[PDB]
């Protein structure tokens, strides 16, 4: 894989916020006597699958086609865990274990499979000290978060070093080994333990195509004029505001507290200005010195996801504005700006104070000998051989 | 890469055709060390590129949007040499030449580009022996498969073992990568010289492009069965836009002009390999040839949706079966029909017997070798 090098990389902290970098080229081939180039970067086969080797993918699902999911997994590098993480109806979920387990088997790599209202999971949360995401029904809620949450347990007790996220509403498996490597190939640039990745695909000049559009530019001012709100400059870094396809270095992960709705990919970056902005005082140790580097990289295969959903859109907006409008950082300035763009769209007149977005703390909190003390008896069930 | 086993192999004379094998993972990753065997094929990504470092990958292109060329270019794994063979307008020729010179330079790596209608390679074509698909205006005749065949003249000259070609109106560079990959995959599988390897997918839209190819695939098991004397299910790439073939084995493929350019091939090789009629050729003899179809998990998702061409290219694979050399009466009546069924005149039908150019084989490499020498600069993406 090579991609271009960011040319400018927002600093705020001991945060490194780099440019989009477009993929010129899939697949790069296998390192010889190669010309270094200052504007691009070539990333080599071999150390692209040595970083999978240590990676996570999570595949989060509800309810979603059989034949797309297996479609998404086909297309998973075969040097990274697998971790479907469902929530689908009992019937179906039972139907991607047996999905997983053929494709396990005859592909000779581990997964795992696990479900988010399964009790057993949810008293390990619970004696591992972190009963946050459980709901009245003493299960954990619904919710796109809660799942992904319970997947970096699984991550963080897998020993993986890395965990990327691939929807599985995706049509096409050749864009998920992309996605895949190009989680591998931000980390291989990183130079800090912490480091996070953010896929985008760009639109450049309708229904779905035009009018998503003009939100997701929205979504990603409302950033960039956060940022700006506090250095006291412009800036127009920040392109990957909602990136379902991301990926994190699990020791940044863990240290992040995650956003319950369509705010949680938001809520990242802003938490991750907010606690290492430097603006308040830092405490992590380890972070202050080797910092954080975020890298957003612009895929060259399109992101094609089924869906009929269009009030997905409103809130999407939303809720990307409420975690601004309620950032510690936010001034003033912006603030107003945020709740001008809500109501005149779609939210409460007078009379707007959009929803504080709902935060589990960081897992950092979860005492992971608890977990494995609690699920001794189980590991098995999630585990697919 | 990892693919299922074919569930079945026709043999006919020394060809055997595989039954399609689905891709059931992108990437296999690194066999280092590891226990093999189960009821699948595993390639190793080293075996992959060790093949496509032998590998030229055309990429032909008729006036199409520099965005997409961009992009399959950027899907084609590095090993592969890259050929675009284009026959866009003047200017936009200028554009695509620009573009490649650009990326290759960019990756570090080698290209060539040529246009069909470059008057240069006529005179070489014509040295070479083989004026057969120069037009009157002294110029090579439009069409794909022209296009192919002279960039199979480069592939010979830049001595690249395997071909494979790749359509430009392509949506998704991993849907390319996925084809090249699978390329080299049949290659690595195949236990000859002689190897193909062809691709295949699976409103009221692409109804139409379906019932078509099935009855395309139809007639070319038709083709078969009325010489093996026993019905087959196994040619289902009758099309195959995506194919590749090992390079001794297209210099020795007569090739069909029209749509006929696929079927034609399944079919010639048939024909001339198949232990009806004499066969001489001591090393197909001694080693066969192996057609695979691997189905792919990527769409083939292009930019159509066009009525016209359908119709011919049912009537182009009609006609090519129906004027082969291994056609039973049955055979022949049997395509008749279909034909006259959609659209073909009631009484006087005899569909064109198809136009095709003799082997690569039949031309000589150093006479045009001479004649492109002040030229190699222009064609080489510097
Ligand atoms: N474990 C779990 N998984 C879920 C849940 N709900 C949905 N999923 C699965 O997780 C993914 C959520 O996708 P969608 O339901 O399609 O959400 P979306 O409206 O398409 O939005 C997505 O894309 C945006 C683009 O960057 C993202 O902003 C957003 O977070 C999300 O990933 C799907 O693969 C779905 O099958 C849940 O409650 N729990
Ligand atoms: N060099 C050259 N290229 C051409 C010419 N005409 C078309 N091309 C290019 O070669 C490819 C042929 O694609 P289309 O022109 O879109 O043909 P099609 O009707 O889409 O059919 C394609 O897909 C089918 C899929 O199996 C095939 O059956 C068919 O042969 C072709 O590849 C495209 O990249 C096109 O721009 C030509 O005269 N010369
Ligand atoms: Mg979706
Ligand atoms: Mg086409
Ligand atoms: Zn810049
Ligand atoms: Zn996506
Ligand atoms: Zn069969
Ligand atoms: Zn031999
Ligand atoms: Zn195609």
């Amino acid at each position: 894989m090579r991609l271009e090098i960011p040319n400018h990389t927002e600093r705020f902290g001991v945060v490194r916020l780099h440019e989009v970098q477009r993929i010129l080229e899939l697949d790069s081939g296998r390192v010889r006597d190669e010309s270094p180039a200052v504007g691009l970067r070539r990333l080599d086969d071999a150390d692209l699958r040595d970083v999978l080797e240590q990676t996570a993918i999570v595949v989060p699902t509800r309810n979603e086609r059989l034949k797309l999911l297996e479609g998404v997994l086909s297309g998973i590098p075969h040097e990274a865990l697998i971790l479907v993480a469902s929530n689908s109806s009992p019937d179906r979920f039972q139907m991607e274990r047996d999905l997983l387990e053929e494709f396990a088997h005859l592909t000779e790599r581990p997964a795992l499979i696990f479900h988010q209202k399964d009790p057993a999971l949810a008293e390990a949360l619970r004696a591992g000290g972190y009963p946050h995401p459980i709901g009245e029904d003493g299960l954990v809620r619904s919710g796109k978060a809660e799942g992904m949450i319970l997947a970096l347990v699984f991550a963080a007790l897998s020993g993986r070093r890395y965990v990327g996220f691939i929807d599985a509403d995706n049509y096409f498996p050749g864009a998920v080994w992309e996605y895949v490597r190009a989680y591998a190939a931000g980390f291989l640039m990183a130079k800090t333990p912490f480091a996070m990745v953010r896929i985008l695909w760009r639109y450049k000049p309708g229904v779905v195509f035009r009018r998503y559009g003009r939100v997701s530019e929205r979504n990603n001012r409302a950033l960039n004029q956060l940022i700006g709100g506090v250095s006291g400059f412009e800036t127009d870094v920040v392109k990957t505001a909602n990136a379902g396809e991301h990926a994190m270095s699990l020791g940044l992960a863990l240290r992040l507290p995650l956003a319950s709705g369509y705010a949680v990919e938001p809520q990242e970056l802003v938490s991750l200005l907010e606690l290492y902005g430097g603006v308040f005082p830092l405490e992590d140790e380890e972070v202050l010195q080797h910092g954080v580097e975020i890298f957003q990289i612009e895929t060259r295969n399109p992101h094609l996801h089924e869906n009929k959903g269009d009030e997905h859109i409103r809130d999407m907006l939303l809720a990307c504005l409420a975690t601004v409008y309620h950032s510690k950082l936010a001034t003033e300035e912006v603030r107003q700006s945020v709740l001008e763009e809500l109501q005149a769209a779609g939210a409460l007149a007078p009379g707007e104070e959009p929803p504080p977005p709902v935060l589990y703390p960081p897992l950092s909190s979860l005492d992971l000998q608890a977990v494995r003390k609690a699920l001794r008896g189980h590991f098995s069930r999630f585990r697919v051989p």
